[PDB]
């Protein structure tokens, strides 16, 4: 149990919810917070476990893909600090890919409104008649750009991603990712839970191989669903997020979010509430106990 402190390691960067540290010239400290977000705001209230809880997620899911990724060590690795103790992850440093790698097995967000504008989605000319939440079949490759701080990821084609990495990386991305989000959707949908759509960043090692990073299949990296009601042509309710989301916007929370100003802090019923169904979406997909995962609660 002698471990560094997360002050023997340099901050190299990261967003809003996630940090990065430097550990030596190849490898990184790759740490989720407890920190949300909801609605492009992170909330005052973290909540409790969840980057523990998003942690042990994005460890089984890569476990269960057979594709190369960007773990170079055990949860318990002993260059993790314990002040962050399983809810960081010693990874291989990538040279990453300036693209999101979206797929979506459903239409909604930003899929749905090009659909409605244009007919068509990142260069997918779709079917008429879909509306909110229709089933994409078969599942799309919607890559996307990040653009200026704090505003939406840009929606392009594949011919843009070719244009950022190459002919025949931008295949080799497109196929990736819509092969591990058939897998990974399926997986879900069999134990109740439906991916409707997530984001894959992927980088490049030494060797020139492409390796999956970040975080993934989280309900941060991802929109997940309960199947169970599960209703075409109407918005589905987050799985995780939908009781913070019905706080902040119900007669409560004192707060208007058309007003697009910071949001107040959340009661610590619903943060608590929030964190169970991390736990539920973790426990049902992974088919093992967030109670063995590693680190203080
Ligand atoms: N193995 C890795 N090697 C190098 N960089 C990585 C690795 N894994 C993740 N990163 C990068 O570290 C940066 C910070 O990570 P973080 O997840 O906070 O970014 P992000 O997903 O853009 O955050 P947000 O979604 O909140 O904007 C990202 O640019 C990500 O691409
Ligand atoms: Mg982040």
């Amino acid at each position: 149990s002698m471990r560094p402190s997360l002050s023997d390691y340099q901050h190299v960067a990261s967003g809003k919810v996630r940090e990065l540290y430097r550990v030596d010239d190849e490898h990184l400290l790759f740490v989720a917070t407890d920190r949300i977000s909801a609605f492009d705001f992170v909330l005052d209230t973290p909540i409790p476990d969840k980057g523990r809880i998003l942690t042990a997620m994005s460890v089984f899911f890569f476990g269960l893909l057979t594709v190369p990724n960007h773990l170079a060590g055990p949860p318990d690795d002993p260059r993790i600090p314990e002040e962050v103790l399983g809810r960081a992850l010693l990874v291989r440093r990538l040279d990453m890919l300036p693209v999101e790698c979206v797929a979506r097995g459903y239409l909604t967000g930003s899929g749905l409104l090009d659909y409605q504008r244009t007919g068509a989605v990142c260069g997918h000319v779709l079917p008429q008649g879909l509306g909110e939440a229709s089933r994409l079949d078969p599942p799309l490759f919607t890559p996307a750009t990040k653009a200026d701080i704090g505003e939406h990821d840009m929606n392009v084609d594949f011919a843009a991603v070719v244009g950022l990495v190459g002919a025949v990386r931008a295949n080799q991305l497109r196929d990736e990712t819509i092969k591990i989000y058939t897998r990974a959707a399926a997986h879900a949908l069999h134990k109740g839970i439906i991916l409707a759509d997530t984001k894959f960043e992927f980088g490049v090692d030494i060797e020139g191989n492409l390796v999956l990073a970040d975080e993934v299949f989280t309900p941060d990296s991802s929109r997940y669903w309960d199947a169970a009601h599960y209703q075409p042509g109407v918005v589905q309710d987050s799985f995780d997020k939908q009781f913070v989301r019905n706080w902040l916007t119900g007669p409560e929370s004192g707060w208007d979010r058309a007003s697009d100003t910071p949001p107040p802090p959340l009661p610590d019923e619903v943060a608590v509430a929030t964190r169970e169904r991390y736990i539920e979406a973790y426990e049902r997909i992974s088919g093992l106990s967030f109670s063995d995962w590693i680190g203080p609660s």
